[PDB]
């Protein structure tokens, strides 16, 4: 009987450890009584999808590769290192910070959504949160059929790891579209484009389709369009760029690329085919619509270029793993120009993230709402020290509110701890 290896956070705090209990004769916590060692998760629901839970080796388990075994999450993906022999399992230290993990999970409060917080210059995943969640301690050490069925019958599906699920990125994708337009030469950041009305189309060939916007602006430049959430500006800049210049910039990212993370995840895609085959879809992809499917972990990876002078860093979950990058995904001037203009989302009183304004901290942000019901997104960038990046989403934002409405405790926590 060898002890299973432990999973600890970046500071050594236990994420999946062993603890002896007095159980109520074979094993609730106090027939008979005996001191039995049990697999314990201190963060509970806050890290349930990431860490996973254990279970007994079933018949079909040993029927593949010849008392407890990882059934899901990192407890399953890291089983060979944590199981050991009968040699104690080794301890695997992650990049997670327990303080940030419990902050990101607390802001949702049963709301469906996800949140990832990274170190945009190292790739360290400080937190990967999916809501709603479940009790991993109950699932591993005996859960009743009343709480299991309560989890299965939940229409929001608490078992799914939403940080590894592909969604449409929303208007936050304009940051990439605008940066590609800058390096292409077609998008001048200071030229004033005349945009009139709340709807726009290229010509009569679009028919009953229009690019719609919210706030009416008179001449819209790059900085104003990002703060005003103007779809028409980026649509016109996408049509001006052409399918080739736009796809040339997008292909420098990690689309269709499998990552070395120990989290199962479908690679990000641009569209179903190698070509757009239309022009309304080219405009849609310009402002985050179309057939884009990027996961929160992949979204945090792509957007890391703005805090590394255009260099993309890959996400890492194990601490001692070497930092991997993809150099020159966008220019340094393009990354800095977009990151500087995004300060207006927080600092401008008319900005949509002005509720999080802090005069002693530079925070660039960008909102986004996608129609799939509608989901809300929020990307924030530490421009004071480039030490954290957030990607927060809330599913069914028409009923559960926007991501900005609940993310203020999270952002305030990071600015004081990670700084
Ligand atoms: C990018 O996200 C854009 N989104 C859309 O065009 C889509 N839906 O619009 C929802 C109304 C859409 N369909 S599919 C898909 N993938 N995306 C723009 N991004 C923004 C944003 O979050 O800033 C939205 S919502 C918005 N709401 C306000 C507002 C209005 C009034 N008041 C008092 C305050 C705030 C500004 S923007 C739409 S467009």
């Amino acid at each position: 009987n060898a002890k299973r290896g432990e999973i600890v956070d970046r500071n050594g705090s236990g994420l999946a450890i062993n603890k002896v209990f007095d159980e109520v004769f074979v094993p609730t916590v106090a027939a008979a009584t005996k001191d039995t060692e049990s697999r314990y998760y201190p963060l509970g629901e806050a890290a349930a999808q990431l860490i996973g839970y254990t279970g007994t080796i079933t018949a079909e388990d040993i029927e593949k590769n010849p008392g407890v075994i990882g059934k899901t999450g990192l407890e399953r993906a890291f089983d060979k290192e944590l199981r050991g022999q009968d040699k104690d399992g080794q301890t695997i230290k992650l990049t997670i910070d327990s303080g940030v993990q419990q902050q990101a999970f607390a802001i949702f409060d049963k709301r469906p959504g996800s949140a990832v917080i990274t170190d945009p210059q190292k790739g360290d995943l400080l937190a990967t949160v999916s809501s709603p969640s479940y009790d991993p301690n109950k699932m591993a050490n005996g859960i009743s059929q009343k709480e299991y069925d309560a989890y299965n019958n939940n229409k929001d599906l608490p078992f799914t790891a939403r940080f590894a699920t592909g969604y449409a990125p929303g208007s936050t994708f304009k940051t990439i579209t605008g940066a590609i337009g800058l390096d292409a030469g077609t998008l001048k950041p200071d030229e004033e484009l005349e945009i009139n009305g709340l709807k726009w189309q290229k010509d009569k060939s679009w028919g009953g389709y229009f690019a719609t916007r919210v706030k009416e602006a008179s001449p819209v430049n790059l900085r104003t369009a990002l703060v005003n959430s103007d779809n028409i500006y980026f649509a016109q800049q996408t049509l001006r760029m052409g399918e080739d210049k736009f796809r040339a910039g997008l292909n420098k990212f990690i689309f269709g690329e499998e990552l070395d993370l120990p989290i199962a995840m479908t690679p990000a895609q641009i569209s179903n085919e190698d070509k757009f085959n239309s022009e309304i879809l080219l405009a849609d992809t310009g402002y985050g619509q179309g057939q884009l499917l990027i996961s929160p972990i992949q979204q945090a990876t792509m957007y890391s270029v703005f805090q590394n002078n255009g260099t993309l860093v890959y996400p890492k979950l194990v601490l001692d793993k070497e930092t991997k990058k993809k150099d020159n995904v966008i220019s340094a001037n393009a990354a800095n120009t977009i990151a500087t203009d995004l300060l207006g989302s927080v600092e401008d009183p008319s900005g949509y993230v002005y509720n999080m304004y802090n005069p002693n901290f530079s925070l660039a942000a960008k909102t986004g709402t996608a129609e799939i019901k509608e989901n809300s997104f929020l990307l924030t960038l530490d421009r004071s020290n480039n030490k954290f990046l957030t990607m927060i989403m809330v599913e069914n934002s028409g009923e559960n509110g926007s991501a900005t409405d609940i993310s203020k405790p999270l952002i305030d926590y990071l600015e004081a701890t990670i700084k």
